[PDB]
DNA sequence: CGGGCATGCCC
DNA sequence: CGGGCATGCCC
């Protein structure tokens, strides 16, 4: 009944983890991931690696979801969309999405029909031989601070691994903030994190 | 042949001047005029009266206009138009005009078919008696930091008081800068000009 | 109300 | 590149 989706962590049978690349917090960098924050910090419609790691190799036609939804309870019921400007600015992606995959011929985008809200899919693929995870290319088109769409209100990213016939098999999550500057903004948030958390 | 509108001051025959009522430097004060800078300074979507004087009374069927330019040379060209988000949030005028007229029965919007510019228009109305000038309650609905509209770029406001027929007979501008606290913006632009101007 | 931080971006 | 200002708004 509800039109939440789940945030809540959920390994599952398969060890379900995410990682990320490690980058520094130099003032320019394109995209830079707090462990301590659980929080991404990338820059607009650029490239978000987000890594997919299993202790299990999931069955064949296990698929990858990612959606965002607002951080904040009191914003948790309204649907993540593009601002109304950067929609009106790829072809498969419908302008309404935030979240795009790049470099995936199998992309799908849904727009629920009871909760309304947009998410991307991939099929998942073993990593390798020789590699210990799965890379996906994301991409938010769309800054935290844009007027009429998130509107600076911090959001998650919820990656859910599913099987072919819908049974969820793992959740993860991470905070997500698109911004100009990312090295800047999370040295300062850990900063307040250490003086005044 | 130009699509870029005069925005030359002719005072013209009949003695047309731009007046403004005094306000103060208030952080928090709705709109303030700048003599010194040639500018206003005002919130969004709210009242911004603008007096029009004349030493001789126009003739009857006069008409006020009402259009907003770029100062920049740089971006002179470009028509100024509302963004995609207030865009999307009155009846009489269309959702892409910047300025708008309130408390006037007779407002007429214009998009101009050759140059694609757009206007607000009302009937000329010499002052009542005892009263030297004509006040109209002009309405900006973007702020000049709006993405995808003025996208922080400064603009000017053109009056023209021309004749039924069409005849220019005045012409005056302002610069307007619509921002979150006038009086704020006012004190810092005129500090700005006194020791680095 | 006014002080002050967060964030985009400096033509 | 990084320093620093301008501007919106603090849940
Ligand atoms: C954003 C992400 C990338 O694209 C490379 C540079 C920074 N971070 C790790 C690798
Ligand atoms: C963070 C700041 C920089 O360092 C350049 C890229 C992003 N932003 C504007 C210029
Ligand atoms: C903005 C304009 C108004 O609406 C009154 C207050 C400030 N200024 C003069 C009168
Ligand atoms: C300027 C500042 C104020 O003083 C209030 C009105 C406008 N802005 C936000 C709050
Ligand atoms: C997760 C894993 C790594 O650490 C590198 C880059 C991505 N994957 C293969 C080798
Ligand atoms: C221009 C003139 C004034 O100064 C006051 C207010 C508006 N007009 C009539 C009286
Ligand atoms: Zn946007
Ligand atoms: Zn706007």
């Amino acid at each position: 009944s509800s039109s939440v989706p789940s945030q809540k962590t959920y390994q599952g049978s398969y060890g379900f983890r995410l990682g990320f690349l490690h980058s520094g917090t130099a003032k320019s960098v394109t995209c830079t991931y707090s462990p301590a924050l659980n929080k991404m910090f990338c820059q607009l419609a650029k490239t978000c690696p987000v890594q997919l790691w299993v202790d299990s190799t999931p069955p064949p036609g296990t698929r990858v979801r990612a959606m965002a939804i607002y951080k904040q309870s009191q914003h948790m019921t309204e649907v993540v969309r593009r601002c109304p400007h950067h929609e009106r600015c790829d072809g498969l992606a419908p302008p309404q999405h935030l979240i795009r995959v790049e470099g995936n011929l199998r992309v799908e985008y849904l727009d629920d029909r009871n909760t309304f809200r947009h998410s991307v899919v991939v099929p998942y693929e073993p990593p390798e031989v020789g590699s210990d995870c799965t890379t996906i290319h994301y991409n938010y088109m769309c800054n935290r601070s844009c007027m009429g769409g998130m509107n600076r209100r911090p959001i998650l990213t919820i990656i859910t691994l599913e099987d072919s016939s819908g049974n969820l098999l793992g959740r993860n999550s991470f905070e997500v903030c698109v911004c100009a500057c990312p090295g800047r903004d999370r040295r300062t948030e850990e900063e307040n994190l250490r003086k005044k958390g």
